[PDB]
C-alpha cells in the first residue's frame, strides 16, 4: 500500500490552474511523464486519479469493479446531449434501451447500407482536391471534417450539410461546435458564477435552444412525411427495445441525433488528420498504403468487399489511434471498496481517468520504439496484450460507432491513396489543437493528381 503522487498545488485551488491551458490533455501527458503510471488530482470538491500504464488499466477494465463514469467534461456536455448514448449512465434506462434498439444500426447490413452514402461523401472531397490549381494546398483537418460531418448528416438523418460548398458552417454547427467549446472552457473556472460569465451562460442556453428547435424540426418533418430511408433516424422512429418492446421517445432521438452530430464532427475527422500527418512524415508507410490501395481498388467506385481487403490500410488506422487517439480520455468510477494494483486503495464511488494516449506509450507493452510509427505492430491482435489499445474504450460502454468510423476512414485513406501523391511542403510541425477531441491544427499538403478517373 503506497501513497500517489500529485502534481503542484495552488493553495485553495489544488491542482485546478494546471488546466488553465488551452492543450489540457498534453499537460497531463507531460505530469503522467514526470509521475508514472497513476497520480492524483484534486480541484475544489473533486478528485480524480489519471492512470497511464497497461498494468493498472488492465484492472480498471474490470466490468466487475468499475463502470462508466461521467467526466466534468461529459457532465457539462449532457446538458445538449442529454441521456443520449456517450453521456447516459449505463443504470439509466435510456442507456439499455437505446444501446439494444441502435445495436444494429451499426453492425458491420449495417455498413452494406450506409457504404453507398459514404461513396457520395467520399467522391465529393476527391473531385474537391481534384480540382485545385497548381498553387494551392489542401487544409488537412478543415477537409476531413467537412467529410466526416457530410457523412454522419447522410447515414444519420438523410440530410445533406453540404460542407464541400461552404466557407461558413451551418447554423447547427455553429451552435454546436460554441457549445463544445464553452462545456470544455468550464472545466478551468474557479468561480464559474462569477458575473464576468453571465454572457457565457446565455449563449450556452442560446446554443443548446438552436440545437433542440433544429434536431425537434428534423424528426417532426420525417414522422410528417412518413418516408422510411435506410438511415438511423428511421430505425430510431421503427425500433422497439427487443427487452422491454418500447421504442425511444422524440427526446432522446433528438439527444441521439446531437450525439452522433457531435461524434462525426469531431472524432473520425480527428484520426484521418492524424493519419495523414504520420503517412507524410514516413513514406515507406505511404508507399506501402499506397501500394494496398491500387492493388485493391480496381473499379471507379469503391466496393464494401474492396474496403475490407484495405488490411494495410485499417493497420495504418490503428497506429494512428495508437499515437494521437483522438478522443483521448474516458472516466470510471469504482464499483465497491477494492485495491488497485495492490497498491492504491480505492473507495466505492471513487473515480479513475484513463490517459489512453500515454497507455498507448507504455515502454513495456511497445517497446523501445514505441514513438514510431510502425503498422506493422497491427498484424496480429493476438500478440498484443490485454487492455493494451484502447481508443475505442470499454466493455460494454465501448463506441457504438468503431465499425462505422473505421469503414469511413478506410474507404477515404484508400481513395486518397489511390488518386494522389502527397508532399508535405512546409515540413510541418504537429500542433494539436484541443476541443472535444485531438485534431493536428494548421496541417497542410499539396496533393499531385495520378489522373485516375471517377
Ligand atoms: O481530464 C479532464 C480534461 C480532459 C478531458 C478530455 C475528455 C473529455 C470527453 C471526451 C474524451 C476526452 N477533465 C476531467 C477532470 C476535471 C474535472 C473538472 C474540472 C477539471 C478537470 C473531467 O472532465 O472530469
Ligand atoms: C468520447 C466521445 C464523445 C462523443 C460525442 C459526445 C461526447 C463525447
Ligand atoms: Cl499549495
Amino acid at each position: 500500500i503506497k501513497e500517489m503522487p500529485q502534481p503542484k498545488t495552488f493553495g485553495e485551488l489544488k491542482n485546478l490552474p494546471l488546466l488553465n491551458t488551452d492543450k489540457p490533455v498534453q499537460a497531463l501527458m507531460k505530469i503522467a511523464d514526470e509521475l508514472g503510471e497513476i497520480f492524483k488530482f484534486e480541484a475544489p470538491g473533486r478528485v480524480t486519479r489519471y492512470l497511464s500504464s497497461q498494468r493498472l488499466i488492465k484492472e480498471a477494465c474490470d466490468e466487475s469493479r468499475f463502470d462508466k463514469n461521467l467526466s466534468q467534461a461529459l457532465k457539462f456536455v449532457r446538458d445538449f446531449a442529454g441521456d443520449g448514448l456517450v453521456t447516459s449512465w449505463t443504470h439509466e434506462k435510456n442507456w439499455k434501451k437505446a444501446h439494444n434498439i441502435l445495436l444494429p444500426s451499426f453492425s458491420q447490413q449495417a455498413m452494406k447500407g450506409y457504404h453507398a452514402m459514404m461513396v457520395d461523401i467520399a467522391v465529393q472531397l476527391v473531385q474537391k482536391w481534384e480540382r485545385l490549381n497548381a498553387d494551392e494546398h489542401i487544409e488537412v483537418p478543415e477537409d476531413m471534417t467537412r467529410l466526416t460531418l457530410d457523412t454522419i448528416g447522410l447515414c444519420g438523418f438523410n440530410y445533406r450539410f453540404n460542407s464541400f460548398y461552404r466557407d461558413q458552417p451551418h447554423p447547427f454547427i455553429t451552435s454546436m461546435v460554441r457549445a463544445l467549446d464553452e462545456a470544455m472552457n468550464k472545466l478551468q473556472r474557479a468561480n464559474p458564477d462569477d458575473p464576468a460569465y453571465d454572457e457565457n451562460k446565455r449563449q450556452f442556453q442560446e446554443d443548446i435552444k438552436v440545437m433542440n428547435d433544429l434536431v425537434d424540426k428534423i424528426i417532426a418533418d420525417r414522422k410528417a412525411s412518413g418516408e422510411q430511408s435506410d438511415d438511423l433516424l428511421t430505425h430510431m422512429l421503427n425500433g422497439k427495445d427487443p427487452e422491454t418492446g418500447e421504442p425511444l421517445d422524440d427526446e432522446n432521438i433528438r439527444y441521439q441525433i446531437i450525439t452522433f452530430l457531435i461524434a462525426g464532427h469531431e472524432t473520425t475527422s480527428g484520426l484521418l488528420s492524424f493519419a495523414l500527418y504520420f503517412l507524410v512524415k514516413n513514406p515507406h508507410v505511404l508507399q506501402k498504403a499506397a501500394e494496398e490501395a491500387a492493388r485493391v481498388l480496381v473499379d471507379p467506385v469503391p466496393s464494401y468487399k474492396q474496403v475490407k481487403q484495405l488490411k494495410y490500410v485499417g493497420m495504418v488506422l490503428n497506429e494512428a489511434l495508437r499515437l494521437w487517439p483522438t478522443a483521448p480520455a474516458f472516466s470510471l468510477y469504482a464499483k465497491e471498496d477494492t485495491v488497485l494494483g495492490g497498491e492504491y486503495p480505492l473507495e466505492k464511488g471513487d473515480e479513475l481517468m484513463v490517459l489512453i494516449p500515454q497507455l498507448h506509450r507504455d515502454k513495456t507493452i511497445w517497446g523501445d520504439d514505441v514513438e514510431e510509427f510502425r503498422p506493422e505492430r497491427f498484424e496480429n491482435p493476438s500478440a498484443i496484450p490485454q487492455h493494451a489499445f484502447k481508443p475505442f474504450g470499454n466493455g460494454q460502454r465501448a463506441c457504438i460507432g468503431q465499425q462505422f468510423a473505421l469503414h469511413e476512414a478506410t474507404l477515404v485513406l484508400g481513395m486518397m491513396l489511390k488518386h494522389f501523391d502527397f508532399e508535405d511542403h512546409t515540413n510541418y510541425e504537429l500542433d494539436i489543437k484541443e476541443t472535444l477531441t485531438l485534431k493536428p491544427e494548421g496541417f497542410v499538403v499539396k496533393a499531385k493528381s495520378k489522373k485516375i478517373p471517377l
